[PDB]
């Protein structure tokens, strides 16, 4: 399904690549896109964080907000690639 | 009957999906909608809890209060879906 | 009831925000306000700890002692806010 | 029987070797091969998980889907070995 | 009776204080004082363990052996206190 | 919110620019504006230091004290700019 | 109690001030005052180390030995202050 | 019994002294003396690991293999001491 | 890949040869080709600097801008050689 | 087994000798022999890195690729020795 | 506080003015006023040296000894000024 | 104990005095007295190096070899003093 495929993008192409130090910076500017919380985020395995994000918004808004953040944290090289892969999947369901 | 159908919603679409940890949190904020009790709730198999809830209020008030709680515990993704399915069944008997 | 409302304050505004490391420090200076115990406290889910505290003192003394501790552990930012919310609820029942 | 032998493969050669962390990753990409569920899977002893898988599909489809997953989660070293052992048992009943 | 009082010592002053991790270590060096057993001990609620100990030796030998163990597992702070309380009760019946 | 915007100023315009050697000098003259401490400050990632500062004073007093320090450590070029950006945000909420 | 007050001294006036590097040096000359151990000490959060020290000696001997060590590791500035605060508390119970 | 005494050697003189990092290295070269396994060993409290070792070989072969490993991992200082203590106990039963 | 080969050029033929003093001069005229920053650049191991450059522009624009800078800092002897090697690799993929 | 012996070569003769700085350089030219990844490699204890390498290729291809890399990073002194030791073990199984 | 003000004198009026060559000469005649050491002093940033001096003597004896040294190393022009500023601060607390 | 006293000599009279540059020279001529290793020594805090030396030889052979090295690296001024202090401690236990 489109859902499973989006998740594979998030996990395999996204988190299975990104580092840590940067995740700490991401957390410092978080809460600006999702109605999550503080102390609550501090130690949550990538899988847990992705799951909590989806349990709230979804594979639609979560992906969009991720794209938006990737553009803020300077991360443009990985933001362009995600945008391209997104469009590739969209074409399959247009 | 409308009753049996509501029960199928509760059990198959509701409890047959939700986790545990969250049930503990539900219990911690319970007693706010139903005239049930304490120590009495601690270990009651989903089937027992649903049955006790209905034996008191019913398939009308129990479902309404469940909808209301699902909106409190942040659980909105599963609350919207329940609300949609509810309306679908209501249309059949309007 | 005033009781349920106080609990919502404790849980949603208090524990649903505070971290862990600090909870360990809290435990190290505990037993100074409540007639609880040792080894007994080591691993007790926030819900369990709140419940045990109330089962002993109550929503009156437990809240007061929490306010007092929040002022000791330097935690003043969250102590002022709790004090303000407390006064807001008190006004409703004055 | 072929059934008991397949189970011995699954349990002794498979699960009696694989780690945990990876099981969490497996769970995150599950539900893609079996008509099982969520929250339902979270804590199920290897024996319980194998049994539920078989109770649904069987020793035929469950083994095939396991082989397929072992190839996805990069796990190729253990996937080749399982494929070899499978062929060895197939020869005995050809 | 002297028996009930000794039990109150064991339970309230002893077990109602001691932790877990240490209980595992106690179990690892057990069977050296009581003619109990293995696998049999692994999961036995403090109340069950105390009861089985007494059902064998009694409130006389069980207490003496507990005192002796408390001195081995380094636990001297709690061993001195138990010895003092013991002497206090002995004086009442001398 | 005004809070998030102030934080973006602090982090992106402030710390994401300033060097290290100078941070050591800042630390040597610190404790003069905030009720923090010693040895406690020695190794705290910019994100940690900003967070601890806010957890005490806030986005109001922390920013004001930062402005004041930036004027002491000769740092005037970056102090004027911060003051200008501050006034720009203030105008939006006047 | 005198105990709680001594602990506040140890933690707030002592450890909440001292650095790390020096703690490593302390550990290198430890075992000379307490019947503790090696490898066992290597990574123990200040709270854990204080607790283990007390669980053995107490708030009487642990404080005395700390005073003595503070005088050895050259640390005299913090040793005089601790001695003064100690005498201040002693006067309250003389 | 000789068994209990050997266990006291293993636990008190051995594991109650050795560190962690080195245990990870031990695990990396394990499986070379005992017919145990992988993933299975990763997280097993010293008590659990000792027990599993004995449940397989015993207090005779387990001790001998431990002595042998202690000589490989360079650990000679602790290997000589264990060998001496072993001989001391052997003399008691010669 | 062309990417890996370009990196080998940068690192082995470029940085593994150039000195320091000159790197300081390079830094003084930097920020003119890449959207990087200040204080941020001061101490970044050649590997870190190359990686940050690529993480922004890439192996295409980073190499081109390097060529351009090598021509400015008078460095022509090493600029001609880089240009020749570049053309040699281009021919392989024309 | 040949496997265990190869591992002893890798760990004791290889990694237990090589430095760090050079490991960073190795990482910069990695991914050219193994189908591993980025950010994923950044902080992985020698034991973890060896294990991941083997979990993919094995003690056959991993050793061969290591030999090949040791010849690239100029490291010839340690490459000749590894090649000699390899041949010595091969002779034992020819 | 008087302490902070003395530090500002030391750092801003003292070290933020004095050169290097002379610091080497100061070091050559040091150890005559403070119970510090050798090799230990060789490379210690002004901030580190001031801090170590205070950590030993204090803002009282350290300042007095500095005044005394400033009079020895011929440095009289800066010694008179320091003495004047000292008296000015003393008057504020007389 | 004689051991602790020897360690105090090593650390306080030895390492707490010696410089760095010379430590690099020591390392270059090391491995000639102890069965240690290379790359392994490069960055090991004085405390770590002393501990590893003792973990191998001891406070007897390590001290003797240190004395011997101190005589080689020309260091005679500190070698005579160590020899004198050694004899002073020996007299106490003759």
């Amino acid at each position: 399904a489109m859902e499973s495929k989006y998740k594979e993008i998030l996990l395999l192409t996204g988190l299975d690549n990104i580092t840590d130090e940067e995740l700490d910076r991401f957390k410092g500017f978080l809460s600006d896109e999702f109605n999550i919380a503080t102390g609550k985020l501090h130690t949550a395995n990538r899988i847990q964080v992705a799951t909590l994000m989806i349990q709230n918004a979804g594979a639609v808004s979560a992906v969009m907000k991720t794209i938006r953040i990737f553009q803020k944290l300077n991360y443009m090289l990985l933001a362009k690639r995600l945008q391209e892969e997104k469009e590739k999947v969209d074409k399959q369901y247009k």
